[PDB]
């Protein structure tokens, strides 16, 4: 409904999505944080604008655009101490970068510690005025966008360091084993009518597995990645991983159970928990629909892209120019990645680079960077393990689509029409979970947990891509080479 031009203002307020009254944080003045929209190939321009005054919650803050390239732009990316310094309360900050060959489901949220979970989380849709798929439905727009995230009664800093959510929220509404008289999400649909839903995940934890009463979902788009229509009757959908899907509005016109089971908490539906309402002329009131068994659930490995892309590289395990294990641990309250855990460095990981740092063991974090070769085919793996506690770990690679050659429960490598997508399940023990990109994107680039109580915990590696062509490829605006000087005169009170 905003954007792509437009201010974004970050404040405090107390919020209620679920019937309980607790601080939170807030966008242009609403919870949840509003949906921005453009269209394929726009230019951007989101002014932060930090006015926030809690410092438990953090005043400071930065804003990752997730699933967007930002070729040119890593500036702009948003993680904290990778791509810049966060923006200082009482300051603004804009964010200007490009959209060219993307479209489809994206959001926007804090990239500064577990600042997310607090609130500042929001749905984005590219529109592509000639999708693929535009003739698979009849409405697409605001009302079909579909939030699902985690809620917490005591906020990221304040309760415990991996929290049980008190609540799942469905655009931003849900209820809790003691408010089970909270207001429900709505989405209404019209007999006749096929619909383009736009599912996001805001979690900040927990994966929901998603169904609707009564009714089939075709899956179109994966991660802002256009896939072979595949229908299925549910799906499992990890922390920041978006899915289209059409709904063809065609049952009995009724109220329909809308569910979404998250992996840990309350895993029921009692008194209409981790629901919302898919309401046809029916009257307003609550479904009573039974959820049936799911026959036909969503299986990674059996979803494609629309082109049939085949993975980079010959089809042949390490068939790659750079190949790269990442072995997973946990000591002392932190997750490790090839024995290293990830600590913010002070300077951030750009700037390091563009400050005359050559190479990985120059980069701070030391043990935590890694080179990637110009231009080229990578292959990495993420072995699953017990040894990092609260698996299935979803990952996130930031400006970069990736190969999935291989997923979670399956045992067999797919290099010929694999779906591509940024942000993948790495499974329970025995996994190999394992993906394959291609270096076109120079500039440092987080790849780590999207589980964000664990990213606090260090479980993250930056790729340090094209090392020599950063500085050029990344043309800075003064107003990003000032965050860092001013971020660094505040008090620790006042970050
Ligand atoms: C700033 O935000 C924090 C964190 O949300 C608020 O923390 C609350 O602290 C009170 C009083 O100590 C507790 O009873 C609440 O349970 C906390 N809320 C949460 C969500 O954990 C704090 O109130 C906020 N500061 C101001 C001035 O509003
Ligand atoms: C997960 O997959 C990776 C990549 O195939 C495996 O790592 C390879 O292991 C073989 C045999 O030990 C070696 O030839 C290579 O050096 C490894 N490739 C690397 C490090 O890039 C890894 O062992 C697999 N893990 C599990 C648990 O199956
Ligand atoms: O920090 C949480 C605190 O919040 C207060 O409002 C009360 O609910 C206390 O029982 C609790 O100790
Ligand atoms: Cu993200
Ligand atoms: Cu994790
Ligand atoms: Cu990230």
């Amino acid at each position: 409904a905003i954007g792509p031009v437009a201010d974004l203002t970050i404040s405090n307020g107390a919020v209620s999505p679920d019937g309980f009254s607790r601080q939170a944080i807030l966008v242009n003045d609403v919870f949840p944080s509003p949906l921005i929209t453009g269209n394929k190939g726009d230019r951007f321009q989101l002014n932060v604008i930090d006015n926030m005054t809690n410092h438990t919650m953090l005043k400071s803050t930065s804003i990752h655009w997730h699933g967007f390239f930002q070729h040119g732009t890593n500036w702009a990316d948003g993680p904290a101490f990778v791509n810049q310094c966060p923006i200082s309360t009482g300051h603004a900050f804009l964010y200007d970068f490009q959209v060219p060959d993307q479209a489809g489901t994206f959001w926007y949220h804090s990239h500064l510690s577990t600042q997310y979970c607090d609130g500042l989380r929001g749905p984005i849709v590219v529109y592509d005025p000639n999708d693929p798929h535009a003739s698979l439905y009849d409405v697409d727009d605001d009302s079909t966008v579909i939030t699902l995230a985690d809620w917490y009664h005591l906020a990221a800093k304040v309760g415990a360091p991996v929290p049980t959510a008190d609540a799942t929220l469905i655009n931003g509404l849900g209820r809790s084993a003691a408010t089970l008289a909270a207001d429900l999400a709505v989405i209404t649909v019209t007999k006749g009518k096929r619909y383009r839903f736009r599912l996001v995940s805001l979690s900040c934890d927990p994966n929901y597995t998603f169904s609707i009463d009564g009714h089939s979902l075709t899956v179109i788009e994966a991660d802002s990645v256009n896939l072979k229509p595949h229908t299925v009757d549910s799906l499992q959908i990890f922390a920041a991983q978006r899915y289209s899907f059409v709904l063809n509005a065609d049952q009995d016109v009724d109220n329909y159970w809308i569910r979404a089971l998250p992996n840990s908490g309350t895993q029921n539906f009692a008194g209409g928990t981790n629901s919302a309402i898919l309401r046809y002329g029916a009257a307003p009131v609550e479904p009573t629909t039974s959820q049936t068994p799911s026959t036909n659930p969503l299986v990674e490995s059996a979803l494609t892209t629309l082109k049939g892309t085949a993975a980079p590289g010959s089809p042949t395990p390490g068939g790659v120019d750079l190949a790269l294990n990442m072995a997973f641990g946990f000591a002392g309250g932190n997750f490790t990645i090839n024995g290293a855990s990830f600590t913010p460095p002070t300077v951030p990981v750009l700037l390091q680079i563009l400050s005359g740092a050559q190479s990985a063991a120059d980069l701070l974090p030391a043990g935590s960077v890694y080179s990637l070769p110009a231009n080229a085919d990578i292959e990495i793996s993420l072995p699953a393990t017990a040894a990092a506690p609260g698996f299935p770990h979803p990952f996130h690679l930031h400006g970069h689509v990736f190969a999935v050659v291989r997923s979670a429960g399956s045992s067999t490598y797919n290099y010929a029409n694999p779906v591509y997508r940024d942000v993948v399940s790495t499974g329970a023990p025995g996994d190999n979970v394992t993906i394959r990109f291609r270096t076109d994107n120079p500039g440092p680039w987080f790849l780590h947990c999207h589980i964000d109580f664990h990213l606090e915990a260090g479980f993250a590696v930056v790729m340090a891509e094209d090392i020599p062509d950063v500085a050029a490829t990344n043309p800075v605006p003064q107003a990003w080479s000032d965050l860092c000087p001013t971020y660094d005169a505040l008090s620790p009170d006042d970050q």
